[PDB]
């Protein structure tokens, strides 16, 4: 077998100049294909061009970032320190130039567009300031995040509620995730046949929740994830100067749930401080996860709302978490060892695509169960209500006209007019007690009432409200925020980090708390932003 | 931040009087309520009083039999001193008086009845005799529990199927079960649709175990179903005179399962006797779980007897167990740390619910399971037994005609006719051989047969039965006795205590034998106290 | 309690006499019904008495080789002496003998048949010509195994497609599978309604499987399955040279799934050699199991031609194991721990059964969540193909037109004509990429189409194909080799065998190729012996 023995010897010699050899080709290959297709026709080919075009100009700068950073780095130091030395009175001036911009955007935009956006900002103040009273340590606050988060959260919604370039660019990919989202119709009309319609949500969401999570875990797999990832962490530990670690997980629980978000950061959680905990479950309570927003969109619900919430809810979560227990320890983690996430056990795509739809079987039976339990006890309580309420001949009684009332204030503050505050804080009711499925599902069902048509009162009962108060209960509904949230979040982050049990039972609630107040800050910056038609 | 320091100062210095004048404030608010719509309406607001009015009794009483222990045995000491003094001859009248009374009942009132009655009654012994005869120490029996476990079903027997009071009582309380499990259809309704009634097993049924499986875990966390097992375990320890374990086991299996009631006193399983193991396996066999009660409510069958049998089950265990397996040697577990019952891990009523939704996912799965299972081995079976037949010009063999005279002697001594002593074995084979759920859905058949009114014969065949052999046969069929539950009882149960595996897997087959028993003598009983129509 | 104490003495004295009469009685009940049936009517009872006269043949068989081992092997030894004292002059007549039936065979047959039998016969040179290029090590190839292998598989081809004894026998054998295959509808009417029917899929087909799995678990508690296992292993032990544990391996994966076969031999796994562990796993990518036999059955696929290729993929799997990682180590195994199967842990019949039924909830649920998820990608897949395609004026490119000419010269070589070739390559890329179901169901579509009778062309496309590639077909898609059963299968053995890990992760792709190779050879052997219609 000497054959055998010189073709071994050869390639082993020169492996890396064989497979680098054959990763050119394979790049030759697409680029004449692209570049055959735009010679055949351009106006047809544009997407294709320009993906191409993105992705190469992230690839090279990428490649200069890592190759040049020491010499950036010097390059940029003289600046650094001029700006530090001028600081002192530098600052002043910034800070009023800020102060003026908001004095004049409020005056000559909020004023005009009415009442409800300035009561919007109001809620706004009101609920820092809460957080602010009621906060672990008050006078070891840091107010660079708080102020850098909502800044941020404002610039985002400037950008994509009133520009045009983000307005499209925020349609169009939620008109992706639409035609997305029907794909898994091929496999539930053999699983189930051509009449898996006749149970909708069993047979047509549940499987949109089981793709999404292939979907998710074949991109994680291909790093694509985490590539996102560590750049919006880096923009907003820059910003904000969060730590490495709690900025990591709040940008990874945009696209991932609560319960797997921690795993970015498996290894050191044992030695995180308990900020960056309560950081850490208040930015897994304050987002949803990719799996269960194709649900959310099939039910009605808009999905660019959804996407930007999503956004916005990461620098509301830290600086809200920041506001209410502030850090008074000293971070051990540096940012070298937040921003590496070790990738899963998958030696190629299609295994990473069968585990990603096995982790989806106990998803979606909790979801079933739960739902189940949820509305067999919402009718009980219903039916006893009405019950009791008869004794006073007001046998009207009932579980939503109790939070139509608790939670009305809530709902105000967030700028939504008198009328429908009342119908808001039934869906915050719906939210807070059960879970955010019911809460999308009567919001769907109010969205479908208004898009009909029909009459608004009958018999002096307001059957729907208006589309402003519907994307602000889109941005407020946005989050994992419930009370039986609460124990699972604790057992799966004991679970993980069972040396932390103390801590982490000590601060679930404040957590809870936190990521309701970030959802109700995007609430009311949404509100704040947003005409009345 | 002084005003916090000041704040939480005086909530540590008077947080007793804080929390105790919040609850008083409830409660006053509560009798306000009560007694303004008392005012409004009386009649309207009976129950509501009468639940009030309850309450308030049983709390006084334990705050009182907690506080006035000491001083109530010492009352209680001198008369029973006096007693145990004139015992050795007051012993022989007062079991004249008692053997007398049996006489008197069965001349006057058995007689009267019919045959079938006595028939009931020699069944009775029959079994008690059967069972002495066989048991493990025929001469270490201490013959204390048979009579008292007996007795309790008799007194049970005549309040509730001879008595307007008791009557009236169960037949509401078995419809306020029909009313309860309605409540799932609402849930069922969204997550299957409309169309859920399509499917009427998988899609109405199941969910009917869920939510009561959801109920229990909340009731667990309320304390309130510990309160009723303490109340009947004392009942029966100072009854029959049976260990403190087995007796809270047995009162817990009227409501839990045989899986799920070891738990109530899992730290002590390791120190108990084999009688008393022995004892636990045979409550756990003899009894069913409130989880499926509302699946065999909504087969048909009636809800009043079961309830009647699941409380009449628990005596019966117990003495056939002592009779079965009597104790050889010394308990060392006592009445304290056998009625504390740890309670689970739920921080609240939300995440208990959660936490009870969750866990019926494996339950209704294998439920499902085992039935197409058993179904299809039933049809194959049938089919092959019709194939072998007809080399003897016979096609009609099956598994239900061999079980009409395989199983008629054990009906006919429970008090079945003649005739329909052969359609009660096949119910008792269904039961023996798959599981409890065919042998109601068979007998839901024949109720609903009966019910119809067409012709009880055609062909020859007998097609549905008497009303009484149909609450005999309700009464037989109430346990989770079959032979598939033998090795999952020894492996959940060795699974608890490791430590006792060796003696687990001695008794299991005596227990199942002693549940069947057990079973049987309450259909007898059962029998004996019905009339004919 | 003397009479206990001499019941238990007289049991203890004579208990081997005791239950050896009940079983004699048993029996001879038996034999009485057997012969009064025959005297009855003999035709009718012609197959009780041919089951009772092979059972007996095997027990007195089985009987007389456990008694006299010895003596059959000294009676034995001299003439195996005498084969080895004129070996080397006999073994070249013997390999001219079998050299010149194989050219007149060719030459009579398969030159009368066609071309497409001779490419068959070239393609099966070619696969093993390219098997052994590849091998691990082409210089330590013992050529037994494989041409004994390629022998049985071309014996058990003639004996069962070009006979009427075995060609009877196998119909008759695939027509009672199809008969009991239809007994789970009656559990299945009755868990999902008489609409079951509504979900095909779903309702109707994963039953099977579960049923199929129940009856499978009950045999191996009876230990009917060890018995033929036994047997077919010791043949191709005696014959192919093999060890007792791949041999034992390779028996048992026709009946049995990869996943549970290699249990078998649990105890012994962590000491085989590296060609056992690849022959192990070859013989679990290269066949199929029992419990989704049915399923095939039921989307239209013969079940003759599944049976014949299960049984044939064992020689063949053995065969290409050792040829593409010969044996360069010395086996520990001997035969007699080898030929011993632990059984499970059942103390019935029933609880092997619900023990069997329970185990299918989890096979079933990843069969339908892996479908879905397939199926969508697929659809998704072929969305953006069609995308890119019409950049070229070519919106029909697809996974399908791709995988036409990717896949084609595999079929060709497997005697497809040129036509048909292009539609088998379709399901072999099915096979190869998603699984076996996918495969299977297009099949069932053409042979569906086929049936119909239809015009085999509709605008030049080809709507289905010959009988013939067909057969082809369900040879060729018959195993568990795909990329996703690579990880799954790893990771079940690495559990099984933690100290293998380093050896099961290198031969596992080799392993799969294998079995494909295995499952295409079999397909040629089948391709050359059916004639064109
Ligand atoms: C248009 C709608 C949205 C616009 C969002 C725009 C948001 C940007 C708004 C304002 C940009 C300018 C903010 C500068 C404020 C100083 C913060 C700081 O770090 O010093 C702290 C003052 O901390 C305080 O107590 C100040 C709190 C009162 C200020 C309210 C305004 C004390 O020092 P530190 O502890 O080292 O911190
Ligand atoms: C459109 C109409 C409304 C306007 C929207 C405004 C949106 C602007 C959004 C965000 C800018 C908000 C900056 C908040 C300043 C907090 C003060 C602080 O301590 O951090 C200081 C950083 O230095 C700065 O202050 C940042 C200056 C850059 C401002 C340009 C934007 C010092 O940091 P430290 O020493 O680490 O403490
Ligand atoms: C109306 C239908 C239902 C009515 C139920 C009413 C049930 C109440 C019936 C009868 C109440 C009176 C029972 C008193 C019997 C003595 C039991 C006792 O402890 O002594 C034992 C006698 O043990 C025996 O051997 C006696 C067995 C034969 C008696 C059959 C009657 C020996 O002493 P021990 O070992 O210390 O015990
Ligand atoms: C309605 C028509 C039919 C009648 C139904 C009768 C229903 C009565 C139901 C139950 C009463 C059955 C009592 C059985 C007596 C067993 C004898 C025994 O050893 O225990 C004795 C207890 O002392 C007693 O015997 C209990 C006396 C109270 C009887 C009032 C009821 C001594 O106990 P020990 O020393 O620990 O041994
Ligand atoms: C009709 C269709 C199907 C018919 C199937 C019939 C199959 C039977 C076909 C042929 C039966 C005769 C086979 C005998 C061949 C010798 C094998 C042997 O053990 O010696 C080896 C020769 O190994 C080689 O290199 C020979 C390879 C070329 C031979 C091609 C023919 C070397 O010694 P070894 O290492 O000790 O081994
Ligand atoms: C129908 C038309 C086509 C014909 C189909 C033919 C089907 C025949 C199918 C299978 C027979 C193929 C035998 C392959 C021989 C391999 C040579 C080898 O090394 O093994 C030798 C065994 O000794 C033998 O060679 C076996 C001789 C028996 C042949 C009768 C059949 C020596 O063994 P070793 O010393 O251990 O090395
Ligand atoms: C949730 C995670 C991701 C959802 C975000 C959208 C991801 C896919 C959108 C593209 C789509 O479905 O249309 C496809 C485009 O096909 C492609 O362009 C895919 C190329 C790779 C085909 O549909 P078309 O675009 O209408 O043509
Ligand atoms: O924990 C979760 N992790 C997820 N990852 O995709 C998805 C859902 N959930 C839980 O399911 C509830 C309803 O969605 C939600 O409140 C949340 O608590
Ligand atoms: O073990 C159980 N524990 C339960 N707790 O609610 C409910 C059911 N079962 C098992 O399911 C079978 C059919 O109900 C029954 O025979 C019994 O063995
Ligand atoms: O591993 C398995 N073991 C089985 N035992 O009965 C049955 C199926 N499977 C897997 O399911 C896929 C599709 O059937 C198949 O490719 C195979 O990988
Ligand atoms: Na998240
Ligand atoms: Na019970
Ligand atoms: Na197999």
């Amino acid at each position: 077998e000497r054959m055998c023995g010189r073709m071994s010897d050869f390639c082993r010699e020169h492996k890396t100049t064989l497979r680098y050899i054959i990763w050119g080709i394979l790049i030759a290959g697409y680029l004449a294909l692209v570049i055959a297709a735009c010679v055949m026709n351009f106006h047809r080919a544009l997407p294709l061009f320009v993906i191409t075009v993105v992705a190469i100009f992230f690839v090279v700068w990428d490649h200069l970032m890592a190759k040049y950073e020491s010499q950036i780095a010097r390059f940029l130091s003289p600046g650094q320190r001029l700006l530090d030395s001028h600081w002192f009175w530098l600052k002043w001036v910034i800070w009023g130039c800020l102060i003026l911009g908001v004095i004049l955007w409020l005056v000559f935009d909020t004023a005009k567009l009415g009442q409800q956006q300035l009561v919007s900002f109001g809620g706004l103040i009101i609920y820092t300031s809460l957080t602010f009273l009621f906060s672990k340590h008050p006078t070891k606050v840091y107010w660079r995040p708080v102020f850098w988060g909502i800044g941020l959260q404002f610039l985002l919604g400037l950008l994509i509620l009133r520009t045009e370039p983000g307005f499209m660019a925020f349609d169009w990919l939620g008109k992706q995730v639409q035609t997305f989202l029907g794909y898994s119709d091929a496999g539930a009309s053999f699983v189930f046949g051509e009449k898996y319609t006749d149970h909708f949500f069993a047979f047509k969401v549940l499987p949109i929740v089981i793709f999404f999570s292939t979907v998710m875990s074949m991109l994680y797999y291909l790093g694509l994830m985490q590539w996102i990832i560590r750049k919006v962490g880096w923009v907003m530990l820059v910003t904000m100067g969060t730590s490495p670690v709690e900025s990591v997980v709040a940008s990874g629980n945009i696209f991932i749930g609560q319960t797997e978000s921690p795993l970015l950061v498996r290894p050191y959680l044992p030695y995180v401080t308990k900020s960056e905990l309560h950081a850490i479950m208040t930015a897994g309570f304050s987002t949803i996860a990719g799996s269960v927003l194709g649900a959310y969109i099939s039910f009605g619900v808009s999905s660019s709302h959804l996407l930007t919430a999503s956004v916005m809810s990461a620098p509301a979560a830290l600086a809200i978490s920041k506001l209410f227990w502030p850090e008074t320890e000293t971070p051990k983690i540096n940012l070298k060892n937040a921003m590496k996430m070790e990738s899963g056990d998958s030696r190629n795509l299609l295994e990473a695509a069968t585990q990603g739809a096995s982790s989806s079987i106990s998803l979606v039976a909790n979801i079933a169960v739960n739902l189940i339990a949820f509305l067999a006890l919402l009718s009980f309580m219903n039916s006893a209500l009405s019950w009791l309420g008869n004794m006073f001949d007001y046998p009207q009684l009932s579980f939503e006209v109790i939070c139509s009332y608790v939670f009305m204030p809530f709902a105000f503050m967030m700028g939504v007019d008198w009328q429908d505050s009342f119908m808001v804080a039934k869906l915050i009711g719906y939210k807070t007690f059960f879970n955010e499925f019911v809460a999308y599902q009567q919001l769907s069902k109010l969205i479908s009432l208004r898009q009909v048509g029909g009459p608004k009162f009958v018999d002096g009962v307001q059957q729907y409200m208006s589309m402003r108060s519907e994307a602000i209960s889109t941005y407020a509904l946005c989050g994992f925020a419930n009370f039986g949230s609460l124990g699972i979040v604790i057992g799966g982050l004991t679970s993980m980090a069972p040396s932390r049990k103390r801590d982490i039972t000590a601060g679930a609630m404040r957590a809870l708390i936190a990521g309701t107040i970030a959802c109700f800050l995007t609430a009311c910056i949404a509100g704040m932003l947003t005409n009345t038609p």
